[PDB]
DNA sequence: CGTTGCGGCAAAGTTATGGGTAAAGTCACACGTAGTCACCATAATGAAATAAGATCACTACTGGGCAGTACCAGACTCGAACTGATG
C-alpha cells in the first residue's frame, strides 16, 4: 500500500509493467493473504533499491 | 799290749763328654733334567628345532536398505474474461 501510493501513485499497471509480473499476481500480493515468491520479493526491493 | 778286722779320708784310677787340630778319606767335574698324557667342568657358538603365531581358503548364518511408486490435498501464478472510471 506504500510503495504503490509512493511513486505509482496509487496505480498498478505501472508497478506490473515495471517489474514485469502480471497484475493478476499484483492483486494477489496487494490484497489477499498470498505471500510473494522471495525471487518476486527482492526483485521489487531491487526495483526500490532497498534491502 | 799286741794283733786283726772294720771304717773314714782323700788322692788316684777309670769312663764319659764336649772342644781343637792336622790328616786320611770322599766324591763330582767329566753336555744335560724337566717333560708328557689324562682328567672333567664351564663358556660358546652354530645348528636343530620349537610352539606358537599368521595368513589363505572355504562354508554357513544372519542383518538389512535403495531405486522407484503413489496419493492427498494446500498454495502461488496467471490465461481469459468482466466490469467500472475516464479524457
Amino acid at each position: 500500500n506504500i510503495v504503490i501510493d509512493k511513486v505509482a501513485e496509487n496505480n498498478a499497471a505501472a508497478f506490473s509493467r515495471l517489474i514485469g509480473v502480471p497484475k493478476n499476481s499484483l492483486w494477489m500480493w496487494q490484497s489477499t493473504k498470498t505471500l510473494p515468491e522471495l525471487n518476486t520479493l527482492l526483485k521489487i526491493c531491487y526495483e526500490l533499491e532497498i534491502s
